[PDB]
């Protein structure tokens, strides 16, 4: 059965991603234990402002198209399909990088759709838009795949 | 009938209240029409910095007083008093300078609230912290109503 | 008209826009002035840093560009008039919006051109070009209480 | 008045123009408060620099600056009044522009009295301080919609 | 006195303290003078910063700032003479920690008042002034070769 | 004790601490080395900075803070010991975050005392410090794989 | 000439300059290649401000600066050519240095025509940027193998 | 050749060349030694960086660059020769050129078979760094006094 | 071998160490990632800029660099293998230590040569790069849970 | 003793020292206090900063430096008192240019010893904190009107 | 004396000037050392800074420079003498006061001589040089316990 | 000749030295005008700082440097001479690099004498001189064709 995505609502579909992925960087960043605490911990803020900016650059592109971003936390958490779950039992410094690598993966896959579809569109500027992020999710996966001890594809 | 809020309670409560209304904050931001669009937008980007830096900042604080912060949009939207509506019809820069202005009042009146009750409960640090966060709103308070051609309590 | 021959228009094209925001820097007047006089003096940087870009490329794929006044004026699509009767902020932010639309049309058919061509460099050049004057449209279209493809 | 009794004049106007820089600051209200209040910082910090240039310099030429607000008010040309009845911002920046235009004339008049007297050096410096006042002139009476000599 | 009252007092106050600290900046003399000169100007920076904070505080709790060289005179505690006598260092500097030991007191008058009324954000920023104003009394005391509180 | 002999107590556990927290920048071995020997090093600078701070205000009350090593000793509650067995990161860690706990707990001690004693600056000097402390439980505590309190 | 008249002219020359600098520093070929292109870059922007200080001192002076290429074409003593046969560096740096004295020339006339009407700001304006002219002048000659004024 | 056997023998080319770079600039003598040996410092941390990114983008995509100068060797088309008899600085630049070059049409075959696999970042990535080579290859050849597809 | 012969060596050397560096940097995995490699990109820039400093001073004193893979490959003490078999986190940086170790005793030789030879440069030189080598042999001995000579 | 226990003991004496920089920047009264105790919060980082390098390199040559209080007691030669009778600037800086003159003195005894026991690291490290406190003793000496080594 | 000889003498002049203020600042002693060896550092750097700006515009008018110190002891009227008998700070500022003084009045001869030959570009230099003179006068003689002008 | 009178020796040289390196750069031309220029700015700035380190290492050993002209005249073994017939930018070189010579060798008795002396610390800062001094040889060698030693 079906249903079709310009890049409108792919953009407005990522706000609703960027700001679940934002507040997941954060729940990672406020509840870690372990020894690598310090470094991770700085590495969540890290991804916070950067994925913050992201999704401030992906809703402004939006703007720059025509579109109307979601602006809401209600329709932040209809659209997205990024997953939350609240912290509720304790969780390893492994099983939230997997969680936080998970939702990488999730985010690059999904902006390799948004790319073609932006291709396919003749939007350029878009396009170049979301190459320029996934080259940095692609370097985070890679990154955070190997403190995890894992190929960055494995 | 009754209900009791402590301090980590009330810490709790204002990381969903400053994650809506940042998210707010860009709601104006990116929806914001009119002459003063430059100097507006340019501020809602501060605004934004400056009350993601404060929810940050609760969050931490709530952890180091053994709390467990709210980390999900889902919590966030059933814990807050700050409220949120997408944008649909076209809204007057006044418009939404004063639905900015209703939600710095809201905060204020409740971090009063949460001062008298940290106060009460001996937490110095938490009282301190939001002495400083209402310091700054009152500030914002007085800019924005003079924006709108109102006195700051007007 | 070849990727040489686009470049070399736009290098025409940004002289021209670089000296009408001059013209809107000084000769606007009313209660936007001091935000929108700084916002004229970054668009100057901006653009002359484009033109620059624009025509050093042109320079590295072995093309001439031009670098005189006469050849600008004969060349150029951006249209100029000299400042007489007094216009409006709006009627100013009118005058640069539809310049910065121009602007981006024909980076458009620059993008195309260049990508038909497998000039790469000039595509992702004028594509990182065409998005600042995208945001620039959005929020001088906002300025004016318009939506940014009204 | 020689160039001692000139400078200490000024000594007085911009400690009466640095504190009315202060209320157009504080007590203005409208759609421009966020630019305009900055603006108004930063000619506080412009005009207070100023001051004590024009002390220093008194200083340096064997004078005794004015030192208290007493001596201020006593000495100084440029007026000042109680924030009573609200302004608009046109009222603020017009009562601005008029301060600015006193300082910028009676500057100049310190221009003329210094080049007789022969301080090459106090001249200059009255010289750089128009000309920031004569560019703020423009600027403001562009924000009123006006020509800078109109 | 209210907290509005106490604060606009205080606008007076750093109004006539901030020209002293110039007073004290331009008419010094002695071995003292390059460190000392510089203080003076580090001072006037300060309490410039405070006042304006005060002032803002002022405005944001639904004051109105005195704003006028006329209505800090009329206010102000802190008291000023013109420099007409010759000062020595010790003396000027006496001066200095006799307005920080005025303001020192007045602004825990002020702490005690903003406690009562329920004004945390007051009473913080007061005490935070308080603070750097004990830490110069300490200082300037020393230089005079005293202890802080002597 | 009053706020003299509480801030004198806390210079002399200040400089125990400093020194603690060279002794596990030093001897630390293990796989977080690295991260906790640089951590160290901030550690140092920042509490070296409150001593410096507690110091200094105790001048400005008019006490006499302690300034040799012997005085030191005599005077902190904060332990030392010399380092000759290995100790692991975690056992380092744990001796770190216990004096942070001790300094927490008599911080909380000296908060009390100096509000009642009315001395609002030292009183919100050693809140400001206790915030930082109470994060550094947090994060140390973290590191440890257990919650700020337990 | 009035000054007013003398600006705009400025305003135009400076266009026709800024414009010859970038057909110097894109053209250029020989040893001497990132030297000489890199300063072309620092002179362009040193010139563009030049001509927008001109410019907006113009406006200031009650004035309307050209501002558009035809204005500035129609205006401008300083000659410009496109860039057809190849030329050597000493012949692209001749025509600058030509330039140069062009302007250093005009300004004298300028700043004498600017004297004898009182315009002090607009005077020294000039003067200042004679001084550099003047440096130019002798650095780019000393790079010819010639004395400044040969 | 896939994308990944085609990054990994950009990190071997890479590797060839900053050492040449380093090379030119450690033997270059003549007129130009100054800017030249600086511009060598430059390309050497330019290319450096291009090369970690190119290998870190191989790492991304599940790739193992090669890592000892045995397999740089093995694998680089970019040719190494000892210095032996001296060479004119022109000489110099032609080889930097000719690599460069080189490097530019290697990385015009990867931009063209990263399209084809559909690696959209790897081909970002090289369209970026073809950008700045293109930019130093007109340089570079205008230093030789050529045009720089000549 | 004398002096111009053990720099040419150490050129050799520190072109094997920071290709070496890159590979740990690259390949690594486990919790210490983060950390490390950045410290692999920290000491990478490190012993790259002593290689540069190694080639300049032998260039100084009349020698002639190594300048190519090949040389250094054939001239180098330290080892290089291809990364094939995963390597843990401990045994790349034993490699690490183990080539540091290498190059401090090298550089001992080295400090102990040029001292005879009288060339008190290039020993001060070898002296500070021997202090940071010593340094980080502590520092990664210490991540290695050892002592550092142990 | 050998190079291990000379550090050793210059961990110790680094200790005592900072703490009586500490005593004279707290204690000191007069008309050089702004000066002094400003400078004597740069010699506390400084020494400090030898004192973590002295340690750091007793560390790297598998030393285990002193890390108490008590230790550093017991084994300093750098003599301490508490603050009793008030003390002169004069006498604050006799006390602080003794034992900068001990400090001197032991370096050298230090060097030497490290130059026999071939320890070249070290040897410059000390030579280098000695070049310091050469420097140190001729402007304090000047300060208290004497020759550095009267 | 034409614009050429009196710049050409100021170069002499400088150049005795800067030396005599290095004198000053090495062999000062007393209770303002600090302070006045950082002054002349400045003053060093600020003079020199002058004499090499009077070198060049000397160059930028068709004139040639004194440049060996024969030609500044030939042409100098500052004077120097060596440090032999033991100087008070006040003497030694005396000294540079004196100096000071001398070169504010041949400044003065060469305002109004340059004035005279219509060489507006030199008459603002030597005025701005005069400023800095003036500022510098008043200060040093503040420090001497005298006005400006006594 | 001791360690005070070889320092006082390059207090004088250096001095005859920077003077040099001003008519260097001064009076030079032709192509390499503006890279070179700035080279002797540099040199200037360096050689200048070299001196003020000499002039205070000499007294911290207790010695009196030279400070006037005339002592510098009566003691460099660096010599001048007034600039006169037009030199070649290689001539200029040619004399900069023998000073540079002349300076290296003379530091190279220096560095013999203070270690026979047994003064370490001039010992190290000679070392650090020549350093830098040997690295300009080369530089200059290479900008002359020339091999650094030959």
């Amino acid at each position: 059965t079906i249903n079709s995505v310009d890049t409108k609502e792919f953009l407005n579909h990522q706000v609703a991603n960027l700001n679940v992925f934002t507040v997941k960087i954060h729940q990672i960043g406020w509840y870690m234990r372990g020894h690598n605490f310090f470094t991770l911990h700085e590495k969540m803020d890290d991804l916070y402002s950067e994925f913050g900016e992201q999704m401030d650059e992906v809703a402004e592109r939006l703007l720059a198209i025509g579109g109307s971003p979601f602006s809401t936390l209600k329709e932040f958490l209809e659209n997205a399909s990024v997953e939350e779950a609240p912290y509720t039992k304790p969780k390893t410094m492994d099983q939230l990088m997997e969680d936080l690598v998970g939702t990488l993966e999730l985010l690059r896959d999904e902006y390799k759709q948004g790319i073609e579809l932006t291709d396919k569109e003749g939007d350029d500027v878009t396009n170049d838009m979301l190459i320029a992020f996934k080259a940095s999710i692609d370097k985070h996966i890679w990154m955070f795949k190997a403190f995890l001890g894992k190929a960055p594809l494995e």
